[PDB]
């Protein structure tokens, strides 16, 4: 099984699996049943921004999602990631559709990770920024239905030539290099991620969502994870 | 005026104004009587590192002070800086000596503040890093007894040619440009500061401390702030 | 007299002062008569980008100006800036109008300067990024007619409430802190600047241009520098 | 295949394959016979720094190698990397020993590449910084005899437990993620690399050198590349 820590932007309430009865953002620690959720006023067809931050001193994972001239939704959860994740991890973006569907377009993604060790002036850092995706983006491992390059964007799920999102799709984009997210002798370890997205549905209920995730480096899409499982979990427990 | 938020590295216990009876690190929100403290095992004559972090989503000001392969001291306090500080501030380093003394040497100092406002990708940022200070450090406002260029370092308090710290000294170094640390339409505002210091005392009785502070842009050393007031407060209330 | 090194985006050919007979970009070392110029196809009413770069190893000052889906114009000049400029300098943007006029709007500006000294891991750095300007931008010294905050933009020259650029205007925006652009013991000193602009004229010939400049820290707009002198030079020699 | 661009720090003169008869630094464009060299006063047993820079506007690859307060060696060569390299590359460090030997220790390594494309503000960037290497450095591909974690450093060639370098050794360390160093619609593409090394030889006769290189992503050490071929070339043509 993979170890997944994710920040989900869930557009479809699967009441039967623990979702709140509204679009929401949530912190998922190894289960799709979010440990904390916040009401999110998703704006169909508009470009939004999600900011995710964590540092080993506060041990608080927080995320803010906003649309220009709208209020933000923010959710935080106290978690000591050194007890949940392996030392080396891969980071990525995941999305899915099921009966209902929506485009899960990523227009930009940036990430920064820093390990500041005990003997200062011994920081290790990794930062990558994507403001354009190209047709053959060799630094991204694309899984499932994910593709790059259409209008210089990353399409996490299948969308037809005429712009229509397809149902029962699931895809993930993971950055190629392993990330050292924590290490025993660091006095401060922190990371921040930011991505802009465009979710638009034709049908009355967009589904299923987008998630920022951190996993074991060899993670792959689980069998049966389309729909409500966001291409992250094998079951809904 | 002046409004001060400071992270103090207090080496002398002034139990009459609320200090614990041991060297400590504390978060000072407009008063020398720290809102939160943590015991600090100050190592006389060794170079240590202080890391200060804050972000408006968590509204938690945290500081870590370590020495190469020694345990670190950490202190955190929940505070919404938008309700304490002006929008525009100046950041700096302060130090003082009283009847007892020590060298308050700064070997490097860096700071970073970022404001990610409402609109997709509209970020404002400021970053400066000094790993060596020159005799004519034009981008620093030196107040009191602070000098630069002695061995490529910043001396916040008076030291004599022979390397001996003087009593009743106070000095502060402020970065020249005003900093926008908060703004009403920012989705996320955050800052990080790091500095390495060397506190050395001829006898085993150092006083008074070093402090990283954020103040109104027009701040100047208050009268009588040597000693226990760290060059920061006018009184001990 | 001030010492000015500038990269001009000149929209009006003042043939009588040495300009080429077309819009052009040029490297100005202490004189408005550019040491090198390149033909520039200015696109009225479109947002463009200028990138300026220099490093002490190559001692080449280069600038590229482009508009999306258009060819860029680039100009380079070999100059050892340590022999032209003071060690400490202020950097800014300047613009002017004369009989003919245009808006000289800056939508974003970012700058990075680094001094890497001999004993490595002793780099000094300064970076600031502005993607939004506010009504009271305290970290910018505005000179002449320059104002900030209209649509979160920096207007270097006067433009009426109804959006009309005015003639005989000149204004400059300089970053507040002095910049150390070179120093005797650095093994590498480099800087890069980037700004996006929107120049639109109602009249048949926009004038006069925008310039990125580096000057002595106390520089002020010279008397008679509106029009063709870009608010940078006292005469046209 | 393989296509190699490298900056070599050559400590042993192989006058038969074109080396000057002194230790030198050189720019190698697909051949060990450097296109340009500069004399290097290699200081046995001291830690030195190498800085490599390149930007597509000037199309000039420059390198500076210095030692604390000693004169630096500089070498520059005009080359359009878009005509030599694939779009996607891997960057790494290489070293070898032959009949004579030395330690080829890397103490820190950082790299930064940025692509500023046509559209206002659409920049892609990659930055990694290693100031300490762990035994399990998962984001580095180690080829040959290179190992990490010995004292927090990268040993590119074989050293014995007692600190003695071995002959006929070759090893390379490549950053895990492919790097986009050039792209057809980029207005500006640039990269900077810095690394600190320590070359120590038991006798006063070190060989063979260390080299920073950029290659096709699938590059592996060529057969017989120990010694003078620096683990980079198959032959000496
Ligand atoms: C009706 O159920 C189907 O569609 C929804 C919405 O798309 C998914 O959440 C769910 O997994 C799938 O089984
Ligand atoms: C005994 O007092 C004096 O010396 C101590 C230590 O320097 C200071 O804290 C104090 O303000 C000053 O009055
Ligand atoms: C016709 O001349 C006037 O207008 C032009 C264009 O605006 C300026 O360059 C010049 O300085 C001013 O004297
Ligand atoms: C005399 O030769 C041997 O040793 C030298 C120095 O190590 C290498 O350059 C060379 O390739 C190898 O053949
Ligand atoms: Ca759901
Ligand atoms: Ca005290
Ligand atoms: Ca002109
Ligand atoms: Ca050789
Ligand atoms: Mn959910
Ligand atoms: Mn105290
Ligand atoms: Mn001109
Ligand atoms: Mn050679």
């Amino acid at each position: 099984a993979d170890t997944i820590v994710a920040v989900e932007l869930d557009t479809y309430p699967n009441t039967d699996i623990g979702d709140p009865s509204y679009p929401h953002i949530g912190i998922d620690i190894k289960s799709v049943r979010s440990k904390k959720t916040a009401k999110w006023n998703m704006q169909n067809g508009k470009v939004g921004t999600a900011h995710i931050i964590y540092n080993s001193v506060d041990k608080r994972l927080s995320a803010v999602v906003s649309y220009p001239n709208a209020d933000s939704a923010t959710v935080s959860y106290d978690v000591d990631l050194d007890n949940v994740l392996p030392e080396w991890v891969r980071v990525g973006l995941s999305a899915s559709t099921g009966l209902y569907k929506e485009t899960n377009t990523i227009l930009s993604w940036s990430f920064t990770s820093k390990l500041k060790s005990n003997s200062t002036h011994e920081t290790n850092a990794l930062h990558f920024m994507f403001n354009q995706f190209s047709k053959d983006q060799k630094d991204l491992i694309l899984q499932g239905d994910a593709t790059t390059g259409t209008d210089g964007n990353l399409e996490l799920t299948r969308v037809s030539s005429n712009g229509s999102p397809q149902g029962s799709s699931v895809g993930r984009a993971l950055f190629y290099a392993p990330v050292h997210i924590w290490e025993s002798s660091a006095v401060v370890a922190s990371f921040e991620a930011t991505f802009t997205f465009l979710i638009k549905s034709p049908d009355s209920h967009p589904a299923d969502g987008i998630a920022f995730f951190i996993s074991n480096i060899d993670s792959s899409i689980p069998s049966g994870s389309t729909g409500r499982l966001l291409g992250l979990f094998p079951d809904a427990n």
